[PDB]
């Protein structure tokens, strides 16, 4: 009889069991992303098979299927192997560590240790590691209570957290800083138990055939830096923004976006460009304030020169409809003139570079990178060079000479990620 893997391998098809949710596995008109997705992805493309993806909406639905006649070859969905084995399931070796945390609401007390769950309105997923820690503590404090839901995803515990339908809940470490620039009243209370390692699971019994590979993969993602930067991107925000600054995102994504989304939205359908890096250009500009000012020459929402301005047919800088207006504009003109030999994604993360440095300097840029044997038309490689226009050591030598390329980087970088954080926003 055929291996698990040489099953995959004859249908041609990797089936991956996920959640639905920015953390796992997500839809938006523009793609799919995801931890777990573009991890599965990488793993398909190493056996050679193309990648389905199943998404399940709770656990015991996610463990169901994976243990069902005609099931899926494996679950990636953050999963927490539970602390006794099960015949049902085997998991991989681990490839994320996170610590589970007790979420409290700012303006309540802060819980301090387990006992101090005792006597709170706490809710968690159903099936989860988390509720087993809870079924643990209830048995050395009996008068713990707590609820279980197995009919929503981690975002929403937090949002209930957030407007205070709920008193505490509890997540993982990760989820908790993927979703901190959402929920701006959202606190840590304290790390509940040690950290724990994530795993993929697969079906039960005795066929190593996948599992090896499985294991043989991780290990390689984690050598090549792989795992790192997923977790970067997706689990990064708290690490890149500082916390602060990432609860101060979500009451300004709250109470400032909705003043201005309308505009970002009308300029995008204008422009034929995602509304959502207009606004990332906004907010890393001026935190969406159309009346911010500067003493480098630049005002208002979307941060123009006077030069830019005029260009733009923009009149008043401080009006936030124009700012947006003209701002969107130059963003889509600046990306139009890039040289035909960078394309996209890359091509759009030029353009903010150029919408900060100018495209002169950025061609500087490139033409180090170019000879210093990297490729001009990769944003990570011309990435490298861009600080280098602040050292004499290397502007003296240039076209167009000195420019503050380290803070383009740092731009780009926040540009990016509060992209990727607008597009990550789910409803409730
Ligand atoms: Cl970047
Ligand atoms: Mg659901
Ligand atoms: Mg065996």
């Amino acid at each position: 009889a055929p291996t698990a893997l040489e099953r995959v391998q004859k249908e041609g098809v990797l089936r991956v069991i996920t959640r639905n949710s920015p953390a796992t596995y997500f839809q938006d008109r523009n793609g799919e992303t995801g931890f777990e997705y573009e991890l599965a992805k990488r793993f398909a493309e190493r056996l050679g098979v193309e990648l389905k993806i199943e998404t399940a909406d709770n656990l015991d639905d996610l463990y169901a299927q994976l243990s069902r006649e005609g099931g899926p070859a494996l679950a990636a969905a953050g999963l927490t192997p539970g602390r006794e084995d099960d015949a049902s399931v085997r998991y991989s070796h681990t490839y994320l560590d996170v610590t589970p945390q007790i979420i409290y609401r700012n303006g309540q007390q802060r819980p301090t240790r387990p006992e101090d769950l005792v006597g709170k309105r706490i809710m968690v997923l159903k099936g989860s590691s988390h509720a087993e820690q809870l079924a643990e503590l209830k048995k050395q404090y009996p008068e713990l209570k707590y609820e279980e839901s197995d009919a929503v995803e981690v975002v929403d515990l937090l949002r209930m957290v957030d407007v205070g339908d709920i008193d505490l809940t509890l997540v993982d470490s990760n989820e908790l800083a993927m979703n901190q620039v959402y929920f701006p009243n959202v606190r840590v209370a304290f790390d509940f138990g040690e950290a724990r390692g994530l795993a993929w699971a697969l079906p039960g019994g005795d066929d190593d055939s996948l599992m090896n590979e499985v294991n043989a993969f991780l290990d390689q993602a984690k050598k090549e830096g792989l795992l790192q930067r997923l977790k970067d991107r997706y689990y990064g925000h708290v690490d890149v923004l500082g916390y602060v600054g990432a609860y101060t995102f979500a009451q300004h994504l709250q109470q400032r976006l909705p003043r201005y989304e309308s505009h970002f939205k009308q300029s995008g359908k204008q422009l034929d460009t995602d509304w959502r890096l207009l606004a990332a250009i906004g907010y890393q500009e001026s935190l969406w304030q159309p009346g911010a000012t500067s003493k480098t020459g630049v005002r208002g929402l979307m941060m123009l020169t006077n030069r830019t301005a005029q260009a733009m047919g923009v009149s008043n800088r401080l009006d936030p409809k124009q700012s947006i207006q003209g701002g969107s504009k130059y963003f889509v003109q600046i990306r139009s003139e890039l040289p035909e030999s960078i394309k996209e994604p890359d091509r759009s993360w030029f353009a903010l570079a150029a919408y900060n440095i100018g495209g002169a300097h950025l061609e500087d840029a490139r033409k180090m990178a170019e000879k210093e044997g990297l490729n001009p038309n990769k944003w990570l490689d011309v990435k490298k060079m861009l600080p280098r226009l602040a050292q004499k050591q290397w502007y003296a030598k240039t076209r167009y000479g000195y420019a503050r390329g380290g803070e383009t980087v740092h731009f780009v970088q926040n540009v990016r990620r509060y992209y990727d954080i607008l597009t990550w926003v789910t409803q409730p």
